[PDB]
């Protein structure tokens, strides 16, 4: 669900994210904004890009669930709209 | 308008102002408060120094039709209230 | 007060910690959701941190009066509910 | 040459690369190792990419004159293997 | 050794670490001398701090093995004795 | 001396500069070349500006005394120098 996005997000996101930014690659943030533009606006997009990383973005496939997975992608896009 | 703002906005200031931030000289970020803070705050201010440039920021006078340079202006004006 | 926290922000905090980021240690943003997470949300906390600083936070103790320090506490707890 | 490079290099890479960094996509350096893994250490490499730009890095076409772009390819792969 | 050392850090350390800075936590950089600040000049200290984790730092174990940690430490070590 | 100048950096300066970077203001590190480019290549150049401060860049008047400035002023020089 909702609370346990914002903690798997704390633990696995922050880094590189903190607040809907992106330290790695600036423009690919996770505001709605970005989300929307790069087309990753979506529970879809978000659940297979943490899964199977893309650049700098690591792979989150073996130790996020895809239950914890399917919870952040979810968070994400509840902070997106509210937006961070 | 504020579509094609939206899109100039995307193509050549995202790299170093992604969502309202300033990657090269953190202090001067488009929020609004700062654009107030260094009398950026106004569409003449914005389109003249989209036009010549300034420090870090290069000039886009040659690139940008002063159509699309007011246009972007106004983008960032509009966000800035909404804040981004 | 809140208008003397403005600007005793924009003198000694901007540099690190513009619109609310944290440029130096990324995930301790100014923001409110970051403030409850390491539970910096308050008073009592963020004037003591100002004043001994802590790691890469400089200490204000010695340039800033506790009149200062309070305001600012208090500028930085009124734009992370507004946020930022 | 070199002297044109670094003037050119100074005026409108430094802003994004200053000492052979990348500020917008962290991995994409201008350190010779960088430069190596993603196979942009030549002039040609360098020069194609300066002219036409890729994902944040803006096109340089119609703004630097070819031997301005040329100068600057060379002082990049110069600096790279003095360590910036 | 140093070949699966710099592929291990190409694929996983380089988006926060490229060419040894620290994008998320500033000075805690992996040249010498913050090595030698920080107590973390030794392949010991580096492959615990890979395999746990630290801060924003990731765990490391049961992603990487530990001949790939090994290797990796091992690479880190020797970039920073180079200047990387 | 050199000793007393890398004490004052770790404890006052590598907060934004960490390595001879500039996290404030991109252009404006503390390599050689760009302390040539921007005049601020010298005790004095360098002393003045800690004492006093510039834009993002803190006063250290009163904080720390004239001859931790003098030494850290030169521990710059001298990193610069070595390549930081
Ligand atoms: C924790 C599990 C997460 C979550 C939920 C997200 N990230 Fe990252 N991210 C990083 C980089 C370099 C990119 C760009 C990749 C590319 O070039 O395409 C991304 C991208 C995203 C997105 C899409 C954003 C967009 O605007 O298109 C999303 C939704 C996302 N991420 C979520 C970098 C990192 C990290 C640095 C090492 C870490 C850790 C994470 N991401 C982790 C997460
Ligand atoms: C695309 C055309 C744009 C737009 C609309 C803006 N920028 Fe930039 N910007 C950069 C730097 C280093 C500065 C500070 C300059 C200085 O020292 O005075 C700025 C400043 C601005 C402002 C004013 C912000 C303020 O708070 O005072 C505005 C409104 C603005 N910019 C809009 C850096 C860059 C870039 C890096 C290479 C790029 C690309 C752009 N800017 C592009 C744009
Ligand atoms: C001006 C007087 C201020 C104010 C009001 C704040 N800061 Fe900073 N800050 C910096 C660093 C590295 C940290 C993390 C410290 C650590 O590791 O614990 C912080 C932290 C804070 C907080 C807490 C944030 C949180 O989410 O926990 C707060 C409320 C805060 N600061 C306010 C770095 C810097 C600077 C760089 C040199 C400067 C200047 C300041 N801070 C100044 C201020
Ligand atoms: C001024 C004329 C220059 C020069 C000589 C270079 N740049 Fe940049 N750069 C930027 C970004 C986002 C990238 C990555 C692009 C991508 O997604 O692939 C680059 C890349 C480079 C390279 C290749 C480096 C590598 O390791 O592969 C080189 C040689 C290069 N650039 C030279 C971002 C920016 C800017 C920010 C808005 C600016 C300004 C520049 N670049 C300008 C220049
Ligand atoms: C890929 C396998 C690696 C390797 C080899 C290292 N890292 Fe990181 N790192 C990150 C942060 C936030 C820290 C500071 C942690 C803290 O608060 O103490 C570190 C620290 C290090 C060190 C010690 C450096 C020092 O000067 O003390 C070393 C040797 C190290 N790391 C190696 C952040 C990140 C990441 C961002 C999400 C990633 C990815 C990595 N680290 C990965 C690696
Ligand atoms: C600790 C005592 C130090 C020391 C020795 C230096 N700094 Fe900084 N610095 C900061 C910013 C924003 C600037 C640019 C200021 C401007 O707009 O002109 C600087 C600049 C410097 C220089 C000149 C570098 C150059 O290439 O011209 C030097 C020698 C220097 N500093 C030394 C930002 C910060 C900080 C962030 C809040 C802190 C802390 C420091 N500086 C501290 C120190
Ligand atoms: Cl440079
Ligand atoms: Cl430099
Ligand atoms: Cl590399
Ligand atoms: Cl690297
Ligand atoms: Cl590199
Ligand atoms: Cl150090
Ligand atoms: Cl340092
Ligand atoms: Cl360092
Ligand atoms: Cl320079
Ligand atoms: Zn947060
Ligand atoms: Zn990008
Ligand atoms: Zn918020
Ligand atoms: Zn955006
Ligand atoms: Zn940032
Ligand atoms: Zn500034
Ligand atoms: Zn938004
Ligand atoms: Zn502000
Ligand atoms: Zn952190
Ligand atoms: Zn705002
Ligand atoms: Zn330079
Ligand atoms: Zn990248
Ligand atoms: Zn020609
Ligand atoms: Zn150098
Ligand atoms: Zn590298
Ligand atoms: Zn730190
Ligand atoms: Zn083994
Ligand atoms: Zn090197
Ligand atoms: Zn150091
Ligand atoms: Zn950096
Ligand atoms: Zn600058
Ligand atoms: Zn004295
Ligand atoms: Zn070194």
């Amino acid at each position: 669900d909702l609370a346990t996005g914002a903690k798997v997000f704390s633990a696995n996101c922050a880094a590189c994210h903190a607040g809907g930014i992106n330290l790695v690659n600036a423009e690919k943030t996770l505001k709605k904004e970005a989300l929307e533009k790069f087309g990753m606006n979506s529970i879809v997009a978000i659940t297979t890009q943490v899964t199977n990383g893309k650049a700098g973005m690591p792979a989150f496939k073996g130790r996020l669930t895809d239950d914890q997975i399917a919870a952040v992608a979810a968070y994400v896009l509840d902070q997106a709209e509210k937006g961070w």
